[PDB]
């Protein structure tokens, strides 16, 4: 959990000096946040998230998804076999010019 953090540390220094999100003045604090925001999941062994951990957060939302929803929300924004998407996923989505629903519902 905590453990974890230290990975997700290391991601964000990748991403902060990658030119593709170097026009977003506030990335320093946001990747932060960012990170707070997928902390709030529950994390996998891999610390990746999984279908039951996004159906928990969005209950707490107030956003209830269908089972079919949730493996439709995941499958637009995971980089590998639908099922999980990782916190790079996560990044890229929550940056990146393209709307997944996903990234509308966290915002
Ligand atoms: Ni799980």
């Amino acid at each position: 959990k905590a453990q974890q953090e230290e990975r997700l540390d290391e991601i964000n220094k990748q991403f902060l000096d990658d030119p593709k999100y170097s026009s977003d003045e506030d990335l320093p604090s946001k990747l932060e946040g960012f990170k707070e925001k997928y902390m709030e999941f529950d994390l996998n062994g891999n610390g990746d998230i999984d279908i039951m951990s996004l159906k928990r957060m969005l209950e707490k939302l107030g956003v209830p998804k269908t089972h079919l929803e949730l493996k439709k929300l995941i499958g637009e924004v995971s980089s590998g076999s639908g099922e999980t998407f990782s916190y790079p996923d996560f990044l890229r989505m929550m940056l990146g010019k393209r709307s997944a629903i996903l990234k509308m519902i966290l915002m």
